[PDB]
């Protein structure tokens, strides 16, 4: 099913581009796809930042009591959260990804889809990082989303989530103008090739308007400086 699905190996660039590095300090380049912008690339190294951006930064330090880091990726957040005596599961679909997580030290680094109706805990903190909407695709999937998160939370939990509002980069030169955050990729390294997927940034307006139509409440946390946003997402009291 969607919900359930996990990469295989032999269709999981990143996992494979992580991989490289963490065995062999070296990796070739991490290429990404996409129906609505020209090839570009990934920066390996940054996938193993100590460092962080201060939307990130932000996060880990609000982040307390057990926490779930999502889309955990080389396990870098995971990593910062242990070294402050933080309580941390960390969850991906790659298995390349969970690999390394599991040889750098992650204590409770674990393969499975947040959607999986079979992944059952619950934790005081969500994260939800690297443009952590990403990970829900599409908005006809936010109420699938706050269902999942209404079973994770503990009570007066939290989920703190950065995005980005790419309005910007659908405007012309004058700012005349499905959602535009609807974007999709496909990353390739070396001769491994990883399926399309659905990719979603949303503005705070749009975030918001959801969170409030599915009994959760947006809070504004921080702005950087490139139209991205930290918030905190609670359920509604
Ligand atoms: N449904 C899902 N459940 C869990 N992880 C998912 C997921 N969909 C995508 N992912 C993972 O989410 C990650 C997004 S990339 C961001 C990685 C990491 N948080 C970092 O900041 O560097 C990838 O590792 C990808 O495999």
């Amino acid at each position: 099913s969607m919900n359930t699905s996990l990469l295989p190996a032999e269709k999981d660039p990143m996992g494979a581009a992580i991989a490289d590095f963490y065995h062999r300090q070296k990796a070739d380049r991490l290429r990404v796809f996409s129906s609505q912008f020209d090839e570009d690339e990934i920066p390996v190294k940054q996938l193993f930042r100590k460092q962080m951006p201060l939307l990130e930064r932000t996060a880990l330090a609000m982040a307390t009591g057990t926490i779930l880091d999502v889309g955990a990726g080389s396990g870098c957040h995971a990593l910062a959260l242990q070294e402050s005596g933080k309580e941390v599961s960390a969850i991906d679909i790659s298995p390349l990804s969970v690999e390394v997580m599991k040889l750098r030290g992650v204590k409770d680094a674990r393969q499975v889809n947040l959607f999986d109706e079979r992944f059952a805990a619950t934790f005081d903190t969500i994260l939800m990082l690297m443009n952590g909407s990403g990970i829900i695709g599409r908005l006809e999937n936010m109420p699938l989303f706050f269902r999942k998160m209404k079973q994770l939370l503990r009570p007066d939990g939290c989920i703190l989530m950065d995005s980005s509002d790419l309005r910007y980069l659908f405007e012309d030169e004058d700012g005349s103008f499905d959602y535009y955050g609807e974007i999709d990729f496909r990353m390739q390294y070396k001769d491994i090739q990883g399926d399309p997927f659905d990719w979603l940034y949303i503005d705070f307006q749009t975030l918001s308007a959801y969170a409030a139509d599915n009994g959760f409440k947006a809070e504004m946390i921080k702005e950087g400086k490139h139209y991205d946003y930290l918030a905190r997402l609670t359920v509604a009291l």
